[PDB]
């Protein structure tokens, strides 16, 4: 058996390295948003929220994990706080990730009402409640759901703890049914599945909105090819009725209104020419639609096409952040599941326990890199602060 202090030394060095990167990179996220006003949205108030959580992982959670791994003698309720504080920070990140997903869904499904419905004053309100809730979930073991009442007193005496003290070790004070049923299943896993669903609806609503754009546009010009080589007033009449409905449907800030104001006007009067039975001037009236089409309506579907793609790009960046949360945190939850559901199994070896803790702590480093690679406003603000 190698002295504990050398394996301890690798663990502690890596933990400290992670803390440094967690705080540095996430202090940059908070500085970017404070300085650049283009980055001050409700969306970014939640990203500043989870950057705060990531900062306090480095400043508090990682120092707590280093000390909890020594088994130091302590009063059991003080042990519980050292052991559970990181669950607060994890819960807070789950709420922040959930909020940005709902925000991005509101943005895409009802852009009309978005600015009305979502506002930075209520956002700050939601954020406070989410932190209060996060303390409640994460420190529930302190309200009595703990093993403090049945200490492992042989281990306390070996360490020579004083009276009332335990050897402070995570799996000794925190019950595993808390961790698996309450923490993992109810508070982590259910919210993640909800996120999954929100992101599915977002990409679905963006895909069918693009389809509706391209449908209205191919509806516009096939009708025109129909008027083109028609027979009589009655089918030009139909080919322009299908156009105008498609115009008003596609309509749902001043040069855009003109382009449709002309288009429907041009359709409208070709309609009355058709009704009065004049066929080929009703034709002739319907092909400088072709002109308004090239000068106006196709810049509309193009920049409309351009904006939905940005929103999908923004929603995929957010999805990556949530996926990496799940990746980095599930292994540890899965191990707890084995510990709890299979008492016939050998406990996961100590080196794997600490690999899993280290990997969950690593999640606090990755988000700043995801912003810098994926959102240009963040990337250029990072560059501007660094050079200066
Ligand atoms: C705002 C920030 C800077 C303050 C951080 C406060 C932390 C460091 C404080 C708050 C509560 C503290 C202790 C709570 C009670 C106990 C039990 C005792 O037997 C050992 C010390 C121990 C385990 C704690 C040590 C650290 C402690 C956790
Ligand atoms: C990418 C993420 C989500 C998947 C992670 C899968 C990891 C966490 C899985 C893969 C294999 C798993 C277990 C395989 C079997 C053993 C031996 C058993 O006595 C304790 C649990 C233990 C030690 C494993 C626990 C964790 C485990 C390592
Ligand atoms: C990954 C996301 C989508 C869902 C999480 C699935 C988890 C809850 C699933 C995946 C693998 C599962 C089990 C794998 C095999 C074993 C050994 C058995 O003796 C007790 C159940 C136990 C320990 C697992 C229980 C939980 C289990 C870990
Ligand atoms: C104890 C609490 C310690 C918390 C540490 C991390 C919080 C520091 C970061 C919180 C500051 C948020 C910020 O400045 O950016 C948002 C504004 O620009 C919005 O307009
Ligand atoms: C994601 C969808 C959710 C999946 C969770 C499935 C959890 C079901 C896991 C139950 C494991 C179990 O019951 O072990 C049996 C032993 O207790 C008997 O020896
Ligand atoms: C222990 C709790 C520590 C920090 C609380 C989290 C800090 C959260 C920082 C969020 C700041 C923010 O989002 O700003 C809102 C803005 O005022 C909208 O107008
Ligand atoms: C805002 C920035 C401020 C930064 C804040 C720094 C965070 C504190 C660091 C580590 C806390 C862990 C300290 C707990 C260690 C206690 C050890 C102990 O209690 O020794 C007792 C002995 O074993 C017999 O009682
Ligand atoms: N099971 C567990 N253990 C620890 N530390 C104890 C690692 C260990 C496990 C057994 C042992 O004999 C000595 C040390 N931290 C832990 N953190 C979590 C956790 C936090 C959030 C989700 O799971 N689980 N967890
Ligand atoms: C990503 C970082 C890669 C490096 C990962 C190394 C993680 C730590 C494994 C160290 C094993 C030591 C067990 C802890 C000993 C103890 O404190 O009781
Ligand atoms: C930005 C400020 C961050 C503050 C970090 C403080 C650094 C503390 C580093 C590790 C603390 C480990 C304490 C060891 C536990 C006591 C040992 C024992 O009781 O046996
Ligand atoms: C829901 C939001 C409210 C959450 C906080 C509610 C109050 C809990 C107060 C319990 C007092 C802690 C004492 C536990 C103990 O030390 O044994
Ligand atoms: C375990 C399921 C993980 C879901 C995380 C949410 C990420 C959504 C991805 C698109
Ligand atoms: C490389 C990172 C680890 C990858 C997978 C770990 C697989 C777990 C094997 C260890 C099992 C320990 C045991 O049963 O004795």
């Amino acid at each position: 058996g190698a002295p504990p202090i050398m394996g301890s030394s690798v663990y502690i060095t890596v933990e400290l390295a992670i803390a440094v990167l967690a705080i540095l990179g996430n202090v940059l996220v908070c500085w970017a948003v404070w300085l650049n006003s283009n980055l001050q949205n409700v969306t970014n108030y939640f990203v500043v929220s989870l950057a705060a959580a990531d900062i306090l992982v480095g400043v508090l959670a990682i120092p707590f994990a280093i000390t909890i791994s020594t088994g130091f003698c302590a009063a059991c309720h003080g042990c519980l706080f050292i052991a559970c504080f990181v669950l607060v920070l994890a819960q807070s990140s789950i709420f922040s990730l959930l909020a940005i997903a709902i925000d991005r869904y509101i943005a895409i499904a009802i852009p009309l009402r978005y600015n009305g419905l979502v506002t930075g004053t209520r956002a700050a309100g939601i954020i406070a409640i989410c932190w209060v809730l996060s303390f409640a979930i994460g420190l529930t073991p302190m309200l009595g759901w703990n093993n403090c009442g049945q200490p492992k007193e042989g281990k306390a005496h070996s360490q020579g703890c004083g009276e009332g003290q335990v050897a402070c070790l995570f799996e000794d004070v925190v019950p595993m049914n808390y961790m698996v049923y309450f923490n993992f299943f109810a508070c982590v896993l259910v919210p993640l599945l909800l996120m999954l669903g929100v992101y599915l609806r977002i990409f679905a609503a963006a895909r069918r909105q693009l389809a509706d754009l391209e449908d209205n546009w191919e509806t516009l010009n096939d009708n025109l090819k129909v008027i083109e080589k028609a027979d009589n007033a009655a089918q030009v009449k139909d080919a322009l009725t299908k156009m105008r409905a498609a115009a008003l449907d596609a309509q749902k800030m001043k040069d855009f209104r003109h382009g449709f104001d002309i288009l429907v006007g041009q359709i409208d009067d070709a309609l009355k020419l058709a009704n009065e039975g004049k066929v080929k001037e009703a034709q002739a009236a319907a092909e400088q639609l072709k002109t308004t089409r090239n000068a106006y309506i196709q810049k509309y579907l193009e920049r409309a096409r351009s904006t939905l793609q940005k929103e999908v790009h923004a929603a995929k960046s957010a999805a990556i952040i949530a996926g990496l949360f799940a990746l980095c945190w599930l292994p540890l939850h899965i191990i707890n599941c084995f510990t709890f559901f299979c008492p016939d199994c050998s406990h996961a070896p100590l080196w794997l326990m600490y690999l899993a803790i280290v990997l969950a702590h690593t999640n606090s480093v990755v988000n700043p890199f995801i912003y810098a690679y994926r959102i240009r406003e963040f990337r250029q603000t990072f560059r501007k602060i660094i050079r200066s």
